[PDB]
């Protein structure tokens, strides 16, 4: 796992098989996106216009097996810039700002071709923030799917409530779900797959 | 279809479109204008100032041309394929009464079919100055959208536009009508046409 | 001729002549004359005033031609004009001596060369600036400068001439804007500052405008 | 040695040198054993204070080096030490888990390398944190605890080791009483190996 | 004969082949002298509770690099170059507290005599000493600029008549005093000094 120039070579490969710009299908099955969602933070909350700005834990794998490799006297994962990995083109729907990175942009690749990036993230959202300082308090739903490939060519999935969250906020989480979902628009006839992520929080007292 | 999956035949589609593709070239064909559809759908408001007159908008831009000189046999090979649109020549929209930079909220790919026709339909937040006012009453507020071609006039490109169901339920406002006229405008500053499309929406609060 | 301008094939050889001339880093000289350069703005919407600290926020149009005849083509049998992307293109390197914020470029960055070696280059630029705004509510209005010269190129390479006059200055505003416009007015300076014994031509842009109703 | 350093073309031949020996994106991983990664954070200043939010504005100088034996150099009769941009070099991939904006380098972005392979790369950052600022505006103060983590690399690879009014300013609202700084290994139920960290703890007032 | 195209274009084809942008430009085993000049155009702000100031000042920095030289007989003197082809100097202000904004082009003057100019106006944040701006004898701001990553055996800032001069007539304030000083410290980090320039500014608010 730590001689140098077997990672600068397990590199070199990676950059040779891996296409940037291309799927990466097997047997004319869709590649299988797993995503998942740990919240880390809470910043503002707005009830009049509905939006919340949120810190999350972005988990994402799939499987590229053309890049695996032997590892029994190699080493057994690799981190790789993602400029040089094909990532599955994700978007969140409700959105109403830019996605902002607070992480480095790597990926481990494993040498069973598997390939993880789990960057952390800030963004604000379009959601239902009524409910927030009741009991019971608020549910918002953040949908995450495919962009611009349909169901038959990328397959999101998803994969404790408060593990990663931190203690300093003004807002707990109750309970944190996630629920596949496949989904046609009149504009085009194909489906498209996403994640719907159902928070339910509420205002701390 | 039943093909759309061979990761080396969807490579070899990139690479020809890679190799015609000329990115900063206007894809004219037979001495004709390219015909660009364009097409707004909303899908939030965010901000409106009835001082000042301006909104915060999240639409869904529709734009769609075609370049047959990318067209290719899809009868045993993939229909479809995504491509980044630094590869492909895209269109010069404007819009005339926006007030600061459009922010890309997707990813910035487009969609290529067989028969050569080219899809990029981004997510855009943006901000324009309009009359807001009518806002607070029954009938609404009626503000335009002013989007052309900026250096190229109609005789090079024409855009033509070819109700908000993905319009957000959380938003403060709510949609009446969305309409859609082209207009084709002489400056005095250029003895040539630009066409554009006009995009009225009439909305108001809700309550 | 207007007649040959689609033609994809020949705007592309076009395209590729210019990139085999065009030196985007020196000045486009001719004959131990300083390049011309014209400057014309056309204000679109001014955004916001602030009576107290003096800024205003304009978003205007800025209309820029020059020529580089070493460009030119014969356009009997061939396109007109083209577009290029300024990357490709010699641009002058002008600067608002009272901006204090950087500019944001609103439009797509390309210019129009024509066959005979004027290139056009006009985006749309909003700006912040630092400029008298006492009087923006009696009914004279305000009287906002901004300057604009040649950063690093002076007067012996490069001139700015002032292409003006109005007609017309309020045919691009936003009608919808809470401030309008009275006149709009240009003039060429040349000045030599401590610094350097070569002087610099500028361009001073007079906005008078007023808050309405 | 000292005498030399002055040569524009023994620098060049150098910083040549390290561009071809140099691979930014491999671990400068020696012997089986865990690149040491030396973190230190110097406060200089602490800007926007929330204590609603449990927000905090700082500038503060990120001191960062490690080793990397390939780089290294004869000095006997050339510069013992050259700077070269970032982009040459293999940097650690650090990140605080409790940032909430992205973060932004106030210097220009250089790295030395001294001719025993040590690499220093020393950058003044502002970024906006959440932490327990309670207890502010009184006397024993708040206590906030960044935490700065290698992301991808866990503790097999990557190992971070750590090491205060000097550099702080006399012009912030806000005084310093203490600062801490220990190193943690933390394994999250994801992953099933452990990742290092520095938990600085920080110690500050309001004045009067 | 300061405008033949193609001398120009040769002259900076020669400037590219010789310079080398990530190397100190030393010669005969001294430092390079760099000099540097603050002339201030405006003050946006200032805040009292916080010692915040907001400025924007324009950076004279000048220094020689005598491989660059050229014979000027019958070529051009000078001519512009961006600063991507040259070496630059890694200044920075150490009582900063936002990214600097360059508001100008950034292109840099080379003189044939082997002389670099680069000469930006540049927007900061600044923290200092703010009391007494409404007194008449007014608050006093320090800035320290520096050679960031090369100590003073490598770089040495040498700071080069009245204000007021290229100063916003506009400004809430106006500038009672400026004065350039040079200091050298060395950090309990690192046994070798750094040269920096402290800019006093005296200013206070207008009546
Ligand atoms: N997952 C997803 N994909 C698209 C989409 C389809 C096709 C294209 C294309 F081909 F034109 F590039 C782009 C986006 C659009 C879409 N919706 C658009 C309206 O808002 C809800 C989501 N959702
Ligand atoms: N569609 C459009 N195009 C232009 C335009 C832009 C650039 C050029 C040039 F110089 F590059 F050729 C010409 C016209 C200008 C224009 N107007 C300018 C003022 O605002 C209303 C619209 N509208
Ligand atoms: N047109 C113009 N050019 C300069 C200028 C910029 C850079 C250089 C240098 F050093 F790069 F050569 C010289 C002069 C400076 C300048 N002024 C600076 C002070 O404010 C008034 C404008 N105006
Ligand atoms: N140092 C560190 N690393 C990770 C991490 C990041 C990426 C990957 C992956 F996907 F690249 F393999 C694994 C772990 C996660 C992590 N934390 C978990 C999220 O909350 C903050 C702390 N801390
Ligand atoms: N001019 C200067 N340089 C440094 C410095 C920067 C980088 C490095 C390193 F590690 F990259 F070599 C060393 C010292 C540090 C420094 N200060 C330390 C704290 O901030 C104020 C002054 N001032
Ligand atoms: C893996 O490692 C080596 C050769 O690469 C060998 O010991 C072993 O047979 C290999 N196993 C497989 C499944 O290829
Ligand atoms: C498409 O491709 C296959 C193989 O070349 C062929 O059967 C079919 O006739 C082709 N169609 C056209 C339009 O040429
Ligand atoms: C362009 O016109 C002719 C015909 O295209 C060409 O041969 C000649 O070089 C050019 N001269 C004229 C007539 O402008
Ligand atoms: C380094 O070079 C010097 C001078 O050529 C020589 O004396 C020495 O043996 C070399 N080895 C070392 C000390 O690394
Ligand atoms: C330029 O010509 C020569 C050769 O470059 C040079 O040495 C001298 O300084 C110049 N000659 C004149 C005419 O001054």
């Amino acid at each position: 796992d730590d001689d140098k120039l077997d990672r600068a070579d397990i590199l070199y490969n990676i950059r040779q098989t891996s296409r940037p710009d291309v799927i990466p299908t097997q047997r004319d099955r869709p590649v299988a996106v797993s995503v998942s969602l740990k919240f880390i933070n809470i910043l503002e909350v707005n009830e009049i216009t509905n939006e919340v700005d949120v810190v999350f834990w972005q988990q994402t794998t799939w499987s590229d097996r053309t890049l695996a490799w032997n590892s029994s006297h190699s080493p057994d994962q690799v981190s790789v810039p993602i400029s040089s990995l094909w990532v599955p083109d994700l978007a969140a729907y409700n959105a109403i700002s830019k996605p902002e990175v607070l992480t480095p942009q790597l990926a481990r690749v494993v040498s069973d071709g598997e390939v993880l990036y789990m960057p952390s993230i800030r963004q604000r959202f379009s959601c239902d923030v009524s409910g927030v300082d009741t009991e019971s308090g608020a549910t918002c739903r953040i949908k995450i799917g495919s962009w611009t490939h349909h169901s038959r060519e990328i397959s999101v999935d998803p994969t404790d409530d408060s593990e990663y969250f931190s203690q300093y906020s003004r807002f707990e989480i109750l309970d944190v779900t996630q629920k596949k979902n496949s989904v046609t628009y009149s504009c085009c006839p194909e489906a498209y797959e996403d994640v719907e992520v159902s928070l339910n929080f509420r205002k701390k007292g």
